[PDB]
């Protein structure tokens, strides 16, 4: 009568649905697929990440959009403007980076 | 005797804690919040980051 009675997954009758699908996965990869449901995580965890994917995990990141621009390489004139003060204190100095300084700014940046 | 087993999952006696629940669980997310602890990688694997998930 023999001497094991080999039980299968499907009788455990107090398991989950997820529960179930990982007792019955068979590599980590496999395993991961069932766990993460964001695509982009997903594809961080693989070590295989698309454009797409990063731009998006980049979303997940970061708040700052002005940041973010720089982070895609791809900058706007306002992303710029948002940029240099995150880079440059200097009021004058701000005015130059722009191209278009004031009046007041050309004096200042003279002087200086 | 009924061939058909129902076996709980307490009854799997050498299943470690984490296994057992895992076993339980329902749904990815639910799989999640067992596995990852640090609470901001949990929050970018779940795609919802505040500001301080994402600063640290």
């Amino acid at each position: 009568r023999s001497k094991e009675i080999s039980i299968e997954v499907e009788d455990i009758k107090d398991a989950g649905d997820t529960g179930k699908r990982l007792l019955k996965i068979n590599t980590p990869s496999g395993a991961r697929n069932i766990i993460i449901e964001n695509e982009d995580a997903k594809a961080l965890i693989n070590g295989e990440t698309t454009n797409t994917n990063k731009k998006n995990l980049q979303d997940l990141l970061f708040s700052d959009g002005n940041v973010k621009a720089f982070l895609q390489a791809t900058t706007t004139d306002e992303n710029k403007t948002a940029l240099q003060q995150l880079l440059v204190s200097n009021a004058d100095v701000l005015g130059l980076l722009s191209g278009n300084p004031t009046s007041d700014n050309k004096i200042n940046l003279r002087t200086m």
